[PDB]
């Protein structure tokens, strides 16, 4: 167990804001929600503060806590992402979609006040204009997917690879592979894991009354192996 963990009993507000260049199309959305992490649930709701998103609201969703996984009991010594709390951890990700561009990210993850932040720059590059990203060609859901991690004790942090499955209008699907590292902001004592993955599920929705581009997301992650 963590200091951090005690951070995570009941709900906890989330705030997500993220700042993004995908081929010179600049745009930012805000999030805003709550995470339940004894249940591994969060709920969150994102707006595009810049009109309309140039890139399928899908492609953003990895990047837009994993601080909010539920570990089970047996694996709570496993747990580096609120070990890490409340000074945070920085994530930075590459994400490689196949036969088209590529997202870098820098997030820092970490409580200011009583609220988790989430704030993040992105940067995109190499997209095809009649592809399936710029062409918004993805369909509006979220498959299931599995979160490889290991330790990383030179950099007092970790690792994880995955592979995102983004379905296509026309039946094909769109691989977005993620490279992604994680270490802390802060000089305390972290949780350094042995080998596991997190079993991520995601359900997105719209709001029928809501006018502005945005996403509804509702999440359940449970650490495993």
């Amino acid at each position: 167990a963590s200091k951090g963990e005690e951070l995570f009993t009941g709900v906890v507000p989330i705030l997500v804001e993220l700042d993004g260049d995908v081929n010179g199309h600049k745009f930012s959305v805000r999030g805003e929600g709550e995470g339940d992490a004894t249940n591994g649930k969060l709920t969150l709701k994102f707006i595009c503060t810049t009109g309309k998103l140039p890139v399928p609201g899908p492609t953003l969703v990895t990047t837009l806590v994993q601080c909010f996984s539920r570990y089970p009991d047996h694996m709570k010594q496993h747990d580096f992402f609120k070990s890490a709390m409340p000074e945070g951890y920085v994530q930075e990700r590459t994400i490689s979609f196949k036969d088209d561009g590529t997202y870098k990210t820098r997030a820092e993850v970490k409580f200011e006040g009583d609220t988790l932040v989430n704030r993040i720059e992105l940067k995109g590059i190499d997209f095809k204009e009649d592809g399936n990203i710029l062409g918004h060609k993805l369909e509006y859901n979220f498959n299931s997917h599995n979160v490889y991690i290991t330790a990383d004790k030179q950099k007092n942090g970790i690792k994880a690879n995955f592979k995102i499955r983004h379905n296509v209008e026309d039946g094909s699907v769109q691989l977005a592979d993620h490279y992604q590292q994680n270490t802390p902001i802060g000089d305390g004592p972290v949780l350094l894991p042995d080998n596991h993955y997190l079993s991520t599920q995601s359900a997105l929705s719209k709001d029928p009354n809501e006018k502005r581009d945005h996403m509804v997301l509702l999440e359940f992650v449970t650490a495993a192996g």
